[PDB]
């Protein structure tokens, strides 16, 4: 699809068999999702945003569908205000910016 | 242009007669620039994201040049770690997400 930016670029995602809304976010290096249960071991990560830094749990090789496109990659879990799909998965789905 | 997302989508902008590097950020509602002088009236605003909120100064009707494209809109100024071009100006340059 082509997504204009007059509104927030929110899409449906599927992760752990559940549907969530997430924001396609070219300003985010990584993908960060609100508290949920994911399989496997996690490792620590600190991520920094507009307000400062938060601690998150890093899960690798997680299956996620983004607006109907399958990705498999790193997903961070923690106190984000919004589920965000960052460049690590945007690249997997072939997402580009165009003007 | 078509901008891939293998790396941070950084561009050169001209604002207040100054050249700055800034991030094309589809997850940002607004445009926020590191401390600088801008002409005209301003009002305080709180902006939030990962790690919480910061206080900024809101300037309206500011002209910016982004990759050769002129646009006008609100620009926020304050302690952002990165200059961010948000949706209020990305729309004006005809920037879309495509996959
Ligand atoms: C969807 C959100 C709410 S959460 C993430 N987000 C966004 O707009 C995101 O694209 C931000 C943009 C940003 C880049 C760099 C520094 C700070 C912030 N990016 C992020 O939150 C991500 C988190 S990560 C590492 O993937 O897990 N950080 C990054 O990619 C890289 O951050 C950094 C890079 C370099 C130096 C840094 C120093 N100190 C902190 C962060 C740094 C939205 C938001 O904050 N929006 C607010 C915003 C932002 C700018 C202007 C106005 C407003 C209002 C809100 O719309």
């Amino acid at each position: 699809p082509q997504i204009t930016l007059w509104k927030r670029p929110l899409v449906t995602i599927k992760i752990g068999g559940q549907l969530k809304e997430a924001l396609l976010d070219t300003g985010a290096d990584d993908t960060v999702i609100e508290e949920m249960s994911l399989p496997g071991r996690w490792k620590p990560k600190m991520i920094g945003g507009i307000g400062g830094f938060i601690k998150v749990r890093q899960y690798d090789q997680i299956i996620i569908e983004i607006c109907g496109h399958k990705a498999i990659g790193t997903v961070l879990v923690g106190p984000t205000p919004v589920n965000i799909i960052g460049r690590n998965l945007l690249t997997q789905i072939g997402c580009t910016l165009n003007f």
